[PDB]
RNA sequence: AGCCCCGUAAGGGG
């Protein structure tokens, strides 16, 4: 029950573009085989990188060999890039784990999340850019239950979606440039579940850990909703 | 009919403290109006601000009776010393000539122009009460409901139920920028300070006028819980 | 994140 976030370190002028990255990824999916992956990209010009998250084993085993085979090779992610390395560790945004390990802990009443790219949500046939507890966490829990081994008990789900508040928020909305008339939140938000039982706190820490892989909200396949947990 | 926001230009050092400022204000009401301390919905809002050495305090009144019964005492404070936490001398009592001073009427809140958009600046920490817990994210419904509720409470008109639905259920966020800051109440919490542009899509012009009115009302009523302490001070921007 | 009270339980008052 492995999960993986593979970082492609890129050599080339310019920066990767979401439509190119997604289309390029879809090519590999056609060749090689709710979304069980997510995409991202980041860094500055000349120090850019792309990332592929894989949320189910079938996909890791299918795609990972195929990302490795591109080391040293030139791909198009908008502009042309030389993939200098495929990283599973040694990059802040690269990692590998298992589902059970998401439940490591320690359990905490608080969950600090950094939103590294514009995050928004589909709601009432509209894109909403505010990182409200219930959105962040329903989104995370929906995917974790979809690809993980556990279904949250109903009381726990209730606690997370109906009870979690915000302790602190810091940030701003930015344009989502692939979209018409859509903004997304960037910055930091610390969520707090009061009266959290140990189990609830555990589930909350797990959702926080899963965010790093699955990301948060809508159009993660375009690199939106890229998030990670912090101390 | 009338809304008024009077600003006390303060002399002395530091800033007013929330609990001291509210203490001071209920001190003044104890003689004219001891009923309001226990009323679940406040016919007023307090505020303070400024750099240190240029501090000011704010008394906002949402019903005429209080203005009548309170304004004279307030004006009488010119020249004299008040305790708003730290002691200050009251230098002036302004209705005009200060950014947070003003007067208007309820009808005049509704004189447009009506906009599908309402940009609010939250100038002091803004937060809300939900399930015995504090929530500092200014969601469309939380803000507009708190404005609308108090408009209906103290004002001459209630919005049609479809306009209410449009405002509450279908208004969204177009832009948000800011951060939470500490907020001392009877219990310590935090609240949002910064700027949010709200947008009601498919708004009828009526709805669009009610939205602009709520925006205008915010200047006197502030937003959310504990405006009695100076929290939720806000105003509409362009 | 916690006390008291209120509350077509949404949110409010101290
Ligand atoms: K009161």
């Amino acid at each position: 029950m492995v999960l993986a976030a593979l970082v492609l370190v890129l050599e080339g002028e310019g920066l990767p573009e979401p439509l190119g990255l997604r289309g390029f990824f879809y090519g590999l999916l056609r060749e090689v085989a709710e979304n069980p992956f997510a995409l991202g990209f980041g860094g500055r010009e000349g120090a850019a990188w792309a990332r592929v998250s894989l949320l189910v084993e079938g996909l890791y085993a299918r795609l990972a060999p195929r990302l490795y085979a591109l080391e040293g090779e030139e791909v198009r992610l908008g502009p042309p890039f030389r993939v200098r390395a495929v990283l599973q560790e040694g990059h802040p945004w690269a990692g590998v784990s298992t589902y059970p390990r998401l439940f490591q802990g320690p359990p905490s009443r608080d969950l600090a999340l950094r939103f590294a790219s514009p995050t928004f949500f589909r709601r009432k046939g509209v894109h909403y850019p505010v990182p409200e507890p219930r959105l962040v966490l329903e989104s995370l829990l929906r995917r974790l239950e979809a690809f993980g081994p556990l279904k949250a008990p109903e009381g726990v789900r209730e606690a997370l979606l109906e009870r979690t508040t915000v302790r602190s928020l810091e940030g701003r909305t930015l344009p989502a440039r692939t979209e018409v008339d859509t903004a997304g939140f960037v910055g930091r938000v610390v969520y707090h579940l009061p009266r959290a039982t140990e189990e609830e706190a555990l589930w909350l820490s797990a959702l926080g850990r899963f965010a790093f892989y699955s990301g948060v909200g809508a159009k993660t396949s375009l690199g939106y909703g890229r998030a990670r947990a912090e101390s």
